């Protein structure tokens, strides 16, 4: 499979992941029965399904890179205010709107101040990094870049490591994506090398510490994925018990994560004739809390990995502005790919 298509996967799959997902954000628990019958009726026979801040985000990222041909931290934090001020009613969390709102001001000059303050200094380590990150990484090809630039999105409004180290993560799995069929096993070990050499830093560790946390706690998570994978039978209550279903980057980045893997296998509660990137998303929805931002960042993942292939025209075209969603993945791939 060729990386047009990943490209053009990847954003497709973060799409339906918000669209589709962003159904049951409310939801107090999620009938799976209801999932399956919610995406079967994107089908048939004989209007479109509205995307939230974290398509918003997304886009905007990927806007200023292509404004740029390279992350440039004053136009995106300006495309990210702009985009706000534009359509400010996306869903957008509310820590959020304070840091574009200052952003908006005149008298801001350093874009990374606001996101600073936030939490009396300590900042924020909610998942709003990683659920806009998926466009760095296609973008920049070395696993280097990918770190450097997914840290600096990601601490325009979250500037807690927690958070940022989130998106960090979520950039890498999207990048590691990128290269197609992987054993789980491969896939993890990647990710874990990364994330340890990462949470050893002293402000990753004195973040966690003083959450009370003990550290490493992405580290902590890719393992339990692990132990996760390894085990024969394990329910919904018992993934978000170890994993967490949350608005936390903690609690939400890696749950994307065993949502990918464990779905690279079938599940005999999800219809056969679904493909992996179907069942991936529908496996994702049905965990529940934190569903539109967990579903995009399992979707960005599947998308990359599963390419154009396995989204369906009729998934696809339910969602608000597939049409410009593909533009903007041909754009990425002319702009930073094809030299
Ligand atoms: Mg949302
Ligand atoms: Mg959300």
């Amino acid at each position: 499979m060729a990386s047009l298509s990943r490209f053009r996967g990847c954003l497709a799959g973060a799409l339906l992941g918000d669209c589709v997902g962003s159904f049951y954000e409310a939801h107090d628990t999620v009938d799976l029965t209801s999932v399956l019958r919610h995406v079967q009726s994107l089908e048939p026979d004989p209007e479109a399904l509205y995307y939230t801040d974290d398509t918003a985000m997304a886009r905007a990222l990927v806007q200023s890179l292509l404004a740029k041909e390279a992350f440039d931290e004053v136009d995106m934090a300006h495309r990210f205010a702009q985009e706000y001020k534009k359509d400010p009613d996306r869903g957008y969390g509310a820590g959020v709107v304070t840091v574009f709102k200052k952003l908006l001001n005149p008298k801001c000059r350093d874009v990374f101040e606001p996101a600073r303050a936030q939490f009396n200094g300590k900042g924020s380590y909610g998942n709003g990094g990683a659920m806009r990150v998926a466009g760095i990484s296609l973008a920049y090809s070395s696993v280097q870049d990918v770190q450097k630039f997914a840290r600096l999105s990601a601490q325009l409004t979250h500037a807690s490591s927690l958070g940022y180290n989130g998106a960090i993560l979520q950039a890498l799995a999207v990048h590691l994506a990128l290269q197609g069929e992987s054993s789980s096993e491969h896939f993890l070990k990647q990710l874990l090398g990364h994330m340890e050499d990462l949470e050893g830093d002293a402000q990753s560790v004195l973040d966690a510490r003083e959450l009370g946390m003990e550290e490493r706690p992405y580290s902590s998570r890719l393992k339990k994925i692990g132990e996760l994978l390894d085990q024969a039978s394990v329910t919904r209550e018992e993934v978000v018990s170890e994993l967490g279903n949350g608005i936390a980057a903690f609690e939400s980045v890696p749950t994307a994560i065993y949502c990918f893997l464990r779905c690279m296998e079938p599940d005999p509660e999800i219809p056969s004739a679904f493909n992996s990137l179907q069942r991936t998303l529908i496996y994702s929805i049905s965990l529940g809390g934190d569903t539109d931002t967990i579903a995009t960042m399992a979707g960005a993942i599947a998308g990359a990995y599963y390419g154009m292939d396995q989204v369906p025209e009729s998934w696809q075209q339910s969602c608000e502005g597939y049409e410009e969603t593909d533009i903007l993945a041909q754009s990425l791939h002319r702009v930073f790919q094809k030299s």
